[PDB]
């Protein structure tokens, strides 16, 4: 069985999984990183994912929000 | 044999007989809408649906005690 | 044996013989709308119902007032 | 037995059994989220619930409110 | 013994068994309501009883009141 | 010993205890609405019992009208 | 001594006795909204007795008028 | 002796009861607050206690309403 | 056979059928995005297509609204 | 050969061939509304149509009867 | 041959005949908008021909149930 | 040469003389009425014409009657 | 030659000529209203025409029935 | 021959005869702007004309309404 | 020679004439903002006359209603 | 010299000029009604006036009916 | 000399001098409201004043008719 | 000295002084009433007064014209 | 001498006397703010009075709304 | 003479004469500033004239919008 | 004697004596810092106190208008 | 006893629970800060912590707000 | 055949097509520096174009921004 999900949960699942292994490679970037924070070339490939990380999030968020806003307007045309 | 049936019950029936699937419609229209809130096509279909429904309702009513009270004044005529 | 029946009664009993099942169908009518005060099929049935009934009553009553007061002239012409 | 429930309360009943857990997952999406306010797959996912669940209360209430007017005419052509 | 009781007071009754328990419910749900108002879902709740109660007490009165004035018609035809 | 009593008295005793209650019930129900009078449980009731007081006085007029119009007829034939 | 006072004067009177210092109470009401027009509360209870008023003067000439038309109509009877 | 106090009094009470100790809160939230605007701690704490505060003076005063609505038809059938 | 449609469904059906392919256009361009949220062609389409979506279903909805009612007034000219 | 037709059969006739084809008029509108109960050009005609029946009918009851009511005068002066 | 037309239809085809293309031209708007919904100056050409409509359909119903209304009453005055 | 006309004919005459036209006006009224009965100069015309034919026909009966009640009682006193 | 002119037919035409324009104002005003059904000066002169027109119109059929009603009393008393 | 045009159309008319050419220049403006997006002179008057563009658009649309709202008023008091 | 007018007119001239040049005012002030639409002082000007326009004709409006409706009483107590 | 007078001429011309001014009275109040019929003033002392001449008429046509009933009775003991 | 004045006169004059300034304050109101719409001081005091203008209207015609049909009663029963 | 008073005078004399002060009553409340026509306490108690008037008038007139009429008949039996 | 002043008069005045001098406090704080709309205590202060002011004024009109409408149901029970 | 001028005018006048010099104070600052753009004297002289005329705009707008609607709620409770 | 002061004004009220000298030390710390721009003490000093001024007048102002909106809710249910 | 408590204050407790000592860490952080300015520990955990303290104030405003917002909508479908 | 295009449609690619190469001019100048990145000929050809890129991005979503805006404006005026 499936627990239930929705359209903009289906809309945040497209996202999640477009950008599907991204969060790992952040995580194993900073890992790397931490334990040596002068080699450039984990420098170089730490700022990349960051990078992606953070546009990836917003453009999420904003796509949502804007799929909820204009859900909320049809149903207020009920009454 | 088919039970008694007069004159503003042949009004009704000619009302829900000119509209004749839309109580159906309405009901499954519903029934997909309850499954998932948020999909824009839904709310629209439901919408126009619920629309028409309201207006038919009212429309058979009115029309239904108009020829009642039309009726119902020939007869005092009567004394 | 048939217990006496006059002519005023005639004229009722071709009313309520026209009119021959409408009073169990108002009566299961209301029946089945106390259960379920708010379904709009329940309540325009009721009304037509309701309304068929108001109008029969009328007519049958007005009738034989006007049937027995064309009566009760003649005879009085006797003297 | 079963308690008394008319045509509002199963179209209220519709709704909220076509929208089967999503109360629970709200419940635990905060719950989750009160103890880490930072991390940005909570917030996400937060986001997403706390919006399907306002668009589905307001849909609620404005069907309700709807078929009530609907129903709240009919009755006043009894007269 | 039971007390005397007439046939608008048998309508009467039949609308008020029909909806059986509605009264308590109302009262309930206002007792539950008024010690929390914020609960959106004591508030749903609340809504659809009101809204049941408002539509009984309605139809009860006016089939109440067409009944009586279809009767205080035929007596008027004694004289 | 019991008071003289002749037939058109015999007619609205006939209708004074066929209906047996009716005039206490009457006056309790507007002793006790007079209290409150924004309970509509209340107001239902005293709307019920008033329309069977009411349509219960006329009948019982019309009726001993009716019954003296006849008497007052045979004896103007003595002559 | 008491000056005359028939029926629907006793009537009024009950109303009027039953609802004994709802007169005064919307007075002070009044006079105390009057000085500070957007106390909240003040507000409340205005709108409580306001509503309470209105109620119970409709109620009481309802009821008087009610009983006036029972009243004429047996006296025509005489005739 | 307690004054006089009808059905809507007694349903403006039921709300002013279940919500026990609200505007002390509130009062004293305001009082603490305009000594030091500043403090995020007092700021949350009054705008809390300002939207409770807002949702039962609005629910209060509807709920009022709608009962006397429902209370102003039934007694317009008296007639 | 072509099941029931009315006018406020053909006014729905016209905006849906002058707006042929946007729908597809839509899910196509967020199923090429959510591969890539960095490329700024696809940003750009993105933006445009879900601009015009928004649009296309705001004056669909008001404008099956205000034809609905501008039909519910007629129709209380009946009386 | 014609069957019998007197006096007030004929002002009846005159009236009923003056509104010629009235009565297929309003029925031809209503089984074109009964099909589409949202176009406002249908209901614009349907009302036209319903008034001007309602109207006819009246108007020729009316005549009927003070005709009849002059004509009963002269015979009860022939004693 | 030109079918029955009355009083009240003269009325209506003033309307009809003084706002002459008025139906065509919302027509075509309607059938331009459908096409491009972004275009500023379809949308505000659709804007004033919906206004210039909806003024039209409502006083032409409002004129034609005040002249029915003052017809029916001159009527009434027949007995 | 005129066929016989006594006394009670001469007054008749002398009435349908007086009122010279009223019968062709009134026929020519409910002609014109027939043909559109929405106009209400024509419905004011009609009603006046209908006014007037009642009061004379009332009043040449009650003349005629008077005087044939006045002869019959002289000649019973020839015996 | 003037053809027949009795009482009531006389307190028409004294209306009829007290209210001289009354009848041409408002077939213009209705004539220049259906060309531009918006202009608010246009609607408010058909306003305070159609109003004059309905208060005349039922002031004189009033006044009519009420000489007629008048005058067939008197004729009653000549038996 | 012209087109039908009536009052809102007018305004609108007014609105798109004052401004006179401003479509065709902002036209022309992005024109020139598309081929060298980086001209400064070009931005400043792109930026000039779209600003002029957007505040008689916005000008436009809220006049129109207002007046529609105005004459929809008017109407209502016909009943 | 001035033609026909009556009190309802009399009301409206009296409101047309204490706003004298309003109407002109208006028309001038839409005439100078239709040039220049971003102008402040036009704006305020224009935002200025419109809402004294729009007080002026609902105030027009309402009063004659409320005399026709005084009126229209008084009459119907001729009967 | 004066026409012959008897008793029941004395009468009603007691009738006549114990009512001296009323009908010249009624004469001006609806001369002066018909030319605005629309002040209230004018409507208030019309409706006195009518009514005051419809007693009077009344009183004086019963009077002398009596009067002639009791004369006629004592003449025929003389046989 | 006075003109002649019965009782219903007299009642009317009654209320007439029991408000005896209220047609000047009336007229005095609306001409200063005329010449300035807008101030909420004069739509206060008009509002005020024509409410009172309007229940002494209803009121004098209401009291008029009622003494008016108490009397054309007792007249009747001189036969 | 007492001037003559027979037995129809008794009766009228029984009724007048058991409804002793009713007159004044009602005079003083329409006295008070008049100077002040918006108090409900005033407007209530000339109703109850006003009703108790009307029926102690027909009530009393009935009473003397039935033993007006018990009277004219024995007399009738000395021939 | 002070001019006529009835019941819905004393609540204005009642209302305008508690607000005692809050119209020239609202006059002081606009004369004040126009000569220097800057400076945030004139602000401030302005808010409040003119939000005293909004709330005043609304309070007012509603409630001699409600006591008028009070009123004229009372007075429609008098036939 | 002096055009015509209401209360709304009269607001807007006393903001802009309270205001006296401030539009040609804005004027000379910009000519100034547009001939030097890069004198520290002349931008900061030009910041506070700019600013103090959007505060004085934005004020003057909303004033004038607030009192408008407080005016057109008393005028919807004419009815 | 202290002038009006009302709900909303005592809520100002206690915000200003809340924070009671905040004004002056503002006044007080712009002097000092307009004599030497540069000392770093009175720079953070002045940071300092307009941060805690700008917070003060924006809670004032918000809770000033949240009161306010709740009182113009509870009114606006008076009728 | 605890005090009240409604579920806005559930939902603020509720996040205050889940991050349970954070307040006191930031305070002790800036304690600790504050006597030594320049240690970059001190520093780097100060900023930690800040950011914490920011990131959980705002989502628990947030919350609150959507929450109380849904709710407030509900409320309004009560009438 | 041609997929759907809109106006956002039409303004985006009317700038992608006004600025026709830049696209492919960027990728092969990142190709050529990436393989010697230290050039000075091939660094400021890449910056220019880099340069270039970023401000027609830049202007493109503007653009569609602002229109879009534009748009859902007049919308909003369909109600």
């Amino acid at each position: 069985a499936t627990p239930w999900s929705g359209y903009l949960d289906d809309v945040s699942a497209k996202f999640d999984t477009g950008v599907d292994n991204l969060q790992t490679q952040v995580t194993e970037a900073l890992d790397k990183l931490a334990a040596k924070p002068s080699d450039p070339a984990l420098l170089a490939a730490y700022q990349s994912k960051l990078s992606e990380y953070n546009l990836y999030r917003n453009a999420q968020s904003n796509t949502v929000k804007v799929f909820k806003d204009i859900d909320a307007a049809i149903i207020q045309n009920f009454r």
